[PDB]
DNA sequence: ATATATATATATATATATATATATATATATATATATATATATATATATATATATATATATATATATATATATATATATATATATATATATATATATATATA
């Protein structure tokens, strides 16, 4: 019972701006952060190191290919996003589907190297294709 | 008449705390007149070096607190578009049971 009923701009504006003056509170903000502290520490723990392993070696990949500055963050992100399906849904024919429309996406709108996705993928999934 | 605590009249001696008239000496706290030296706290005239707190002119690097231009990922507080489930505080459509005013 969340999403049920059309909100305008009007709602959202209200109903956020009241949120957002609320948890400006000492007493709100403190006492919510400090209940989830030891949750929010445990989520990162667990997720992050699957991401900076995807940054060390697709900095190592892209290295030997040649890519220096911004256009290293283009291909820093393919890998993310890649790794981030790899940690949503599993590995399977969607992850296929997925790496394949990313590929898509990528090359169509930011002019990234065909070569240099294939090789991403390869080092963080074990194959260019990602079966 | 004797012992004690005091004030006197008359000269003198001894010990102590002070003020003088006369010159001199010693130790101490100071202010001066005349040059010079030593240690200490400062202000200067002239160049230079060392350590420290800052502001600059010119490029570059490192750590920290923030604002950006460009796509992406992670944790957190929220508002949405679409259907679905769990927990919590409510109001209803329909009959029924239990506890309470």
């Amino acid at each position: 019972a969340k999403g049920r009923t059309p909100r305008s701009f009007s709602q959202r504006y209200g109903k956020w701006n009241a949120k957002f003056t609320a948890f400006s509170n000492p007493t709100v903000a403190s006492t919510i952060l400090t209940n989830v502290a030891p949750i929010a520490q445990g989520n990162f723990q667990t997720n992050v190191p699957k991401f900076t392993s995807v940054n060390e070696q697709v900095s190592a990949v892209l290295t030997q290919y040649g890519v220096t500055g911004p256009s290293r963050a283009i291909y820093q992100g393919y890998g993310l996003k890649v790794a981030r399906a790899l940690n949503r849904i599993g590995a399977g024919p969607a992850l296929t589907n997925m790496v394949a429309g990313l590929k898509a996406y990528y090359v169509s709108a930011y002019g990234a190297n065909p070569e240099i996705l294939d090789a991403v993928t390869n080092i963080i999934l074990g194959s260019p294709t990602g079966y």
